[PDB]
C-alpha cells in the first residue's frame, strides 16, 4: 500500500530517529515492505523445493525460508538501502555433496520462470570468512509483471552441503551464544575468526569446492589443532548445544513460568577438584537482566567455572527454528575438526 520513496523515506526517518505518530506511520511502512517479501518468498521456497526433487529422486536435499523479522531490519537502521536488500527473504537448499549442489544450481539456471538470477555469487573458494556454497540473488518477477504487486521483489537462495551447513551453524552458534560478533564486524577476535575461515577452508577442501595442495593442508591442520585446543571449540559447541538442547526439555518447560521471555546462564563446572563435574542452565526473567549479568561476571573470578555464557531465550529459540537440525549439525562439524587434528 505504499511507494518505494516512501519505504525509502521511512527508512531514512527511523535511521535519523522518530518519535510517536511519526514512528507508527515509518514503522507500518518498513513492515508493509517486509510483509510484501512474503509472497515471492513462500513461492520461492516451493520452486526450489521442486527443483531439489528433481535433482534428488529420494527428497532428502533440505529446504527452508526465513523473512528476516520486523525488529531485526528496524535495529539495523538505528544502529546498505532497505529496498536495496536481498536478505529481507531468504532460502537455503541442504545437498549431501558438491555433485548434487551444482545439479541443483544448474537446475535453477536453466528453469525458465517470471522469477530472474540477477547475480550468482560462487563462494566455492571460502570467504575471508572461511564461508563456502553458493547464492543466487533473485528478482521475482522481473520483467512479466501486470498489475503484480510483487515485481522485482528480492529473495536469495543460499546453496549449501551438509558439511558447508555444519561450519555455518557452528558459526552461528558460537557468534550467538558467545555474544561477539563475527558476522557483523570486521574486527576483534582473532582467534575465533582464523579458527572459522581456516576450518572453512578445510570443509571446501574436503568437499570437493577448493582442493589445497598437500603441505597448505598439513600447514592448515597444525594452525587448526593450535587455534582449536586454545578455544577449546569441541568442548564449546557441546556444551552450548546441549544447553540449547536443555531448554527444549519437557521437565524443564513445566518448571519455567508462562510465556518466560528471558534469560539462561550456561555453565560448565569443573569442581571435581573428589567432587563433580556439571553443566548447568540457570533461568533468569526479562526484569532480572542486570541480575544476570552480576551472576556471569562473578563466574571469572571462580576458577571451577570453564564455560559461563548468558542466553536470551529469543536468540535460543530462532536460532533452533533457522537451524532445526543444529544438534547434529554441531556433532558433524566436531567429527570433522577431529578427523583433521588426529591426522598428525
Ligand atoms: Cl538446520
Ligand atoms: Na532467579
Amino acid at each position: 500500500k505504499y511507494s518505494k520513496s516512501q519505504i525509502e523515506k521511512a527508512a531514512r526517518k527511523i535511521r535519523h530517529g522518530c518519535e510517536g505518530a511519526e514512528r507508527e506511520e515509518a514503522i507500518k511502512m518498513i513492515q508493509n515492505f517486509r510483509e510484501l517479501h512474503l509472497y515471492p518468498l513462500m513461492l520461492m521456497k516451493n520452486h526450489l523445493d521442486r527443483a531439489a526433487k528433481k535433482v534428488d529422486k529420494e527428497n532428502k536435499i533440505i529446504v527452508a525460508r526465513r523473512l528476516k523479522r520486523l525488529s531485526t531490519i528496524i535495529d539495523k537502521l538505528e544502529r546498505i538501502a532497505l529496498t536495496r536488500m536481498q536478505d529481507i527473504g531468504g532460502c537455503r537448499a541442504i545437498v549431501r555433496n558438491i555433485e548434487q549442489l551444482k545439479k541443483l544450481k544448474d537446475r535453477l539456471v536453466k528453469s525458465r520462470s517470471k522469477h530472474k538470477i540477477l547475480k550468482e555469487y560462487d563462494y566455492l573458494t571460502p570467504k575471508p570468512s572461511g564461508y563456502s556454497g553458493i547464492h543466487l540473488a533473485y528478482s521475482c518477477f522481473d520483467e512479466e509483471n501486470g498489475n503484480n504487486p510483487w515485481s522485482k521483489t528480492k529473495i536469495e537462495v543460499q546453496l549449501r552441503t551438509e558439511l558447508q551447513h555444519a561450519w555455518a551453524t557452528s558459526l552461528e552458534i558460537i557468534d550467538t551464544l558467545e555474544n561477539i560478533k563475527l558476522k557483523t564486524s570486521n574486527e576483534g577476535h582473532p582467534e575465533w575468526r582464523r579458527f572459522f575461515y581456516l576450518s572453512g577452508c578445510l570443509v571446501a577442501h574436503d568437499e570437493g569446492a577448493c582442493i589445497l595442495d598437500d603441505e597448505t593442508i598439513k600447514n592448515y591442520q597444525t594452525e587448526l589443532k593450535t587455534l582449536e585446543e586454545a578455544l577449546s571449540v569441541r568442548s564449546k559447541l557441546s556444551t552450548y548445544t546441549f544447553a540449547m538442547k536443555l531448554t527444549s526439555d519437557a521437565n524443564l518447560k513445566k518448571s519455567l513460568p508462562k510465556n518466560h521471555n528471558g534469560f539462561f546462564l550456561v555453565r560448565m563446572r569443573n569442581a571435581i577438584t573428589t567432587g563433580k563435574f556439571l553443566v548447568s542452565v540457570k533461568p533468569f526473567r526479562k526484569k532480572e537482566s542486570e541480575q544476570a549479568l552480576q551472576e556471569l561476571n562473578k563466574d571469572d573470578a571462580d576458577p571451577e567455572v570453564l564455560i559461563a555464557v548468558l542466553l536470551a531465550t529469543n536468540n535460543i529459540k530462532s536460532l533452533k527454528k533457522a537451524y532445526p537440525n543444529y544438534f547434529g549439525s554441531t556433532n558433524q562439524f566436531g567429527r570433522f575438526l577431529s578427523r583433521h587434528i588426529d591426522t598428525v
